C-alpha cells in the first residue's frame, strides 16, 4: 500500500480582471488513494455549479540527469546532446535549436 | 522488468548571444534502465570538459485532478479551494492567492 497527500495549487485562468469573467481552477496533484472529496468555495461557502473535472493516473519508476557545461556560442559552431541507451536502436542525437 | 526511452532536452541557460558566455544543457529524462551514455557535442566532437551532471530518481503513483469553472472575480469575493483526504488530520482549504 501507499499514501500520498495531495499538493493543492489554486489559479485563474488569465490574470483576474475584476468583473471579467475568467475560469477558476483547483489543481490537485499526487494523491494516493483517488478517494478524495474537493470544492471550490466562494466567501466560504461551496460552489456547486463547478463544469470541469479532469482526473489522470501517473505511475513512474525512471531516472533524470541534468548535463551542462560552460560554452560561448558562435555563429558557426553547432551544438548537440547525443545520448546512448538500451532503448535505443542507435545512439540519438539531438541538435540545439536557438531560438526554438 | 521495466524499461522506458528518455526524452532529451538541449538548450542554453540564457538566451545566446555571440561571444557571450552561457551554459548549455542536455536534459535526458525518464530512463530506465539507469545505464546510459551522455555527451554534449561541439559540431559532431564530443566535449570532454563537462563539470555537471546531476543524477536523480523519482517514483510516482498517483493521481492527478484539475477542477475548475467559469467564474467572474470582483472586488469583495474570496475564493478558495477545499479538500479533504485520508491522508489529512482535517479539510485544508487554500484560499486564491491573486
Amino acid at each position: 500500500m501507499i499514501q500520498r497527500t495531495p499538493k493543492i495549487q489554486v489559479y485563474s485562468r488569465h490574470p483576474a480582471e475584476n468583473g471579467k469573467s475568467n475560469f477558476l481552477n483547483c489543481y490537485v496533484s499526487g494523491f494516493h488513494p483517488s478517494d478524495i472529496e474537493v470544492d471550490l468555495l466562494k466567501n466560504g461557502e461551496r460552489i456547486e455549479k463547478v463544469e470541469h473535472s479532469d482526473l489522470s493516473f501517473s505511475k513512474d519508476w525512471s531516472f533524470y540527469l541534468l548535463y551542462y557545461t560552460e560554452f560561448t556560442p558562435t555563429e558557426k559552431d553547432e551544438y548537440a546532446c547525443r545520448v546512448n541507451h538500451v532503448t535505443l536502436s542507435q545512439p540519438k542525437i539531438v541538435k540545439w535549436d536557438r531560438d526554438m
